[PDB]
């Protein structure tokens, strides 16, 4: 792809973490705790699961950014609508104001309602998000195998501003501690 030119340099936003996740000084990684961090509870908080907000906001234009997964077992990438419910239980899927991917288990699968299997040859250590906010397009690429097509959600309603969205993952199997890396541009 030649997306790279849109590159946009995302951090992340403290305020919206699930408060067992550690965000580094940075605001360019994120990993699993292993306690409670020691914040206060607030409503922008992710309750139920390991996930955090980007602090950019994006309501126009093509943005493109790239996220480090080296020795995961499992996580959620990808971007969601800033007014996404952030309290119990609920489905990654465009209805709930998410376009995301996935690993879980040791298959990859794109967050449709139903899920989509990926048809992935090379376990990729980096994803590259691709987001045309007019043409409603939201893409993902293989960073490691130069740059090939993981998946196209295309004819999506934002209906808002959009941010970006990441789930480290659980780590009840002791192989999952690895954290989320913003790459370098
Ligand atoms: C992320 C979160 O909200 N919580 C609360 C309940 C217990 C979970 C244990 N953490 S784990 C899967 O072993 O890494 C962590």
């Amino acid at each position: 792809h030649h997306h790279h030119h849109h590159m946009v340099h995302i951090t992340l936003d403290r305020n919206t973490a699930n408060s067992w996740l550690i965000i580094s000084k940075d605001r360019r990684q994120v990993r699993m705790g292993d306690t409670h961090q020691n914040v206060s509870d607030n409503k922008e908080r992710f309750s139920n699961y390991p996930m955090v907000l980007g602090a950019q906001r994006f309501s126009s234009g093509k943005m493109y950014w790239e996220v480090d997964v080296t020795q995961k077992e499992a996580w959620d990438l990808g971007v969601c609508r800033d007014s996404v419910q952030r309290k119990g239980q609920f489905s990654l899927s465009p209805e709930n104001g998410f376009w995301t991917i996935w690993l879980w288990q040791d298959s990859y699968e794109a967050g449709t309602s139903p899920q989509t299997t990926l048809h992935i040859q090379v376990p990729p250590c980096q994803i590259g998000i691709f987001v045309d906010y007019e043409a409603g397009v939201v893409s993902f690429y293989n960073i490691t195998d130069h740059g090939s097509l993981i998946y196209t959600f295309s004819e999506c309603v934002f209906a808002g501003p959009l941010r970006p969205f990441f789930n480290v993952g659980f780590n009840y199997s002791g192989g999952n501690a690895a954290p989320l890396k913003l790459c370098p541009l």
